[PDB]
């Protein structure tokens, strides 16, 4: 589909056996969720955007549909104030910017 | 243009005569730049990313280039880790997502 950006690119995502709202973000590197549980081991990591940096738990190879498009990645775990779906997930939709 | 995720979308932007890189950043609401003088007044605004909130300057009406498109509009200036070009000014130059 195409999206437009005169409001927030808000989506809904299924991600262990969840649905969430996640915002569309070509401006973050990774995926960062609120606190939710996910199987697998996981890693500490510090991600920084503007405000400062914050820990989250780092797991890898997890499924997630968006829009109903399936793709695997890592995704990150923490107190980030919306949930928000990262280039390294928009890549495997095959999302893209357009004007 | 068509920009694909697999890198940061950054792209060459003109402000005050100069050049600048900054982050098509769909996840941002607002364009915010990197200490540097506009002219004008300004107003204060706080603005809120994945570590908390910030101060910054906002000056409206500015003048500024993305990738060639022209658009007048808010401009922040203040502490970001990179200069961002949210979707105030993303919706001047007709952006949108696409997958
Ligand atoms: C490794 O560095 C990253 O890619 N970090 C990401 C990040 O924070 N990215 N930042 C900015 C940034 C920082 C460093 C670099 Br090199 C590039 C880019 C954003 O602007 C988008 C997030 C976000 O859209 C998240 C969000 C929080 C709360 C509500 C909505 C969305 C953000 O902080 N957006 C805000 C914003 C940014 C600039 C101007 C105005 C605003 C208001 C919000 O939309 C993340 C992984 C931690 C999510």
């Amino acid at each position: 589909p195409q999206i437009t950006l005169w409001q927030r690119p808000l989506v809904t995502i299924k991600i262990g056996g969840q649905l969430k709202e996640a915002l569309l973000d070509t401006g973050a590197d990774d995926t960062v969720l609120e606190e939710m549980s996910l199987p697998g081991r996981w890693k500490p990591k510090m991600i920084g955007g503007i405000g400062g940096f914050i820990k989250v738990r780092q797991y890898d190879q997890i499924l997630i549909e968006i829009c109903g498009h399936k793709a695997i990645g890592t995704v990150l775990v923490g107190p980030t104030p919306v949930n928000i779906i990262g280039r390294n997930l928009l890549t495997q939709i095959g999302c893209t910017l357009n004007f």
